[PDB]
């Protein structure tokens, strides 16, 4: 359906057929990502052109930029990065590191280079797109290619442009449901049941380097085996971790299950960390929580 | 193109009879590599394809109190496929060994996943211990009706060729014996990072690296290595420091580059290490600091 292709440089692209190439960064495949595609995809009709893209392992700013830890974090693991693109009818997509070589390329050196190496035929690229060292816009696009080259407007809603800086943010804010609302799906983070410490629960450790929601208590959806189950997520610093660790309720699920992977789906925050006073002040939060997430839709 | 992940067994695959080699695979050391080899001889009966079943992560998650120590593996994933596919796989299976799969009793695991792999010969270790129940090497006959082949434990004169001896080497700073047992020297996947230029300062520029992966990483020392950057090796210098801060364990991982004057910034490295140069030290001068990275150059391009 869809081939990721590792590739160290231009030469490892292997594209057989005229394409239309999609520019840009593409982390989580945002709404304003998918226009680019549905774009992309009313142009690869009339020759049936295949749709390719190229983009990278980890942000560019670890070539151009001090180094610090964040700068390795992703909005989507890599295989939900491909089946998002895969959903929006990439059939070639090239992984390559930003590099300094890569850095350097001007405009035209780029041209000349991945874009041929991909046999675009037609080009699309978002209003924002930026590229070269020669730091070019959009309509610049024209000039440095034959075919034909469609720059698709920027997408915003009430908030502004939906753009992958707004993600994060919403993420580290709390924010899922707004981050899932601009993604076009809700957040996906992988974890593994692990050992480790009324209502019982899971302890779950992430195993990608991708953004944690704020601290809270969200609901999801939980996925195991194939198995969607919903339940109360619980987030807190030096409460469930101290590496990124959090636990989970999952509701109408019993059954032994370390050492399995799951899917957390962000629906929706409910409330704060919060220290009570009581034991009964916490035991009718849990109560009201466990309403809140079982009927939200 | 080896590795399919699955949740079960139902996802499997295998058309056909093949040869199924049992195991836990870290490092693909050379006692794997017997098996293989045993099982390439025995493949060669009726040319049948070698698949194998290996997990994610350690058993021991499942099965034991967290620790972020559990997570650690000798390869990366991509460096797994590499070994196995050499030397001879041809599907590769990756399962979670969760709690489920803890509880299948010997017949069971047989019922499901051999049974889905088409197994007509089974090849093991002599030590392989599997299923609920613990039935071992012996005990797989009854099992299956087919030709159980068990390799003897390949021995050195240190005696058995082991994942934990090769952990334990590791963690030693003992490299050179290290990649012995592996059978090839250790890779470890770095990124190159805009870290502390110290060395660029100096006039002895260094590449920061960050590794990508969980895998162990060496003994704090001085080492030579070989580098991959672009397809290309070079011979090099790795500085390895784990120093801890409240935050947590800061690791530093150097790579001084021989004859190389590109910025690589971005890019992702390979680290192979050959052998143990020196123990860290610290420098209060220039003029110590330089001696000794002469010293440490010296020894590092004259070694083989
Ligand atoms: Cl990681």
């Amino acid at each position: 359906m869809i081939i990721t292709i590792p590739i160290k440089n231009q030469k490892d692209i292997g594209t057989p057929s005229d394409s239309v190439v999609v520019l840009g960064y593409f982390d989580g495949i945002h709404k304003g990502h998918q226009e680019l595609f549905r774009v992309a995809n009313k142009a690869a009709r009339k020759d049936l052109l295949p749709i390719v893209v190229m983009t990278f392992n980890e942000s560019p700013k670890i070539a151009l930029e001090p180094y610090h830890p964040d700068l390795f974090l992703h909005i989507l693991n890599p295989a939900e990065r491909e089946r998002k693109l895969k959903r929006e009818g990439v059939e070639e997509l090239y992984l390559l590191d930003f590099s300094s070589q890569f850095a350097s390329l001007t405009a035209q050196e780029f041209f000349a280079t991945y874009i041929k190496a991909m046999n675009a035929k037609i080009i699309v690229a978002g209003f924002d797109y930026t590229f070269g060292s020669d730091k070019k816009t959009a309509e610049d696009l024209k000039n440095y290619f034959d075919g034909e080259v469609i720059i698709v407007p920027p997408v915003e809603d009430e908030k502004g442009k939906i753009s992958s800086t707004r993600i994060r943010q919403a993420i580290l804010d709390g924010n899922v449901k707004e981050a899932g609302k601009l993604l076009g799906a809700p957040l996906p983070s992988r974890g593994m049941v692990v050992h480790g410490n009324g209502y019982p629960t899971a302890n779950l450790v992430l195993l990608d380097r991708t953004y944690m929601p704020a601290d809270g208590v969200y609901v999801v959806d939980v996925e195991i085996q194939r198995q969607k189950y919903r339940a109360m997520a619980s987030v807190g610093k030096n409460v469930t971790f101290d590496e990124a660790r959090f636990e989970v309720n999952i509701f109408d699920f019993n059954q032994d299950i370390y050492g399995e992977t799951v899917m957390v789906y962000w629906l929706d925050r409910i409330r704060d960390m919060t220290k009570f006073d009581s034991v009964d002040q916490l035991v009718d939060q849990l109560k009201a929580d466990e309403e809140v997430t079982r009927n939200w839709s």
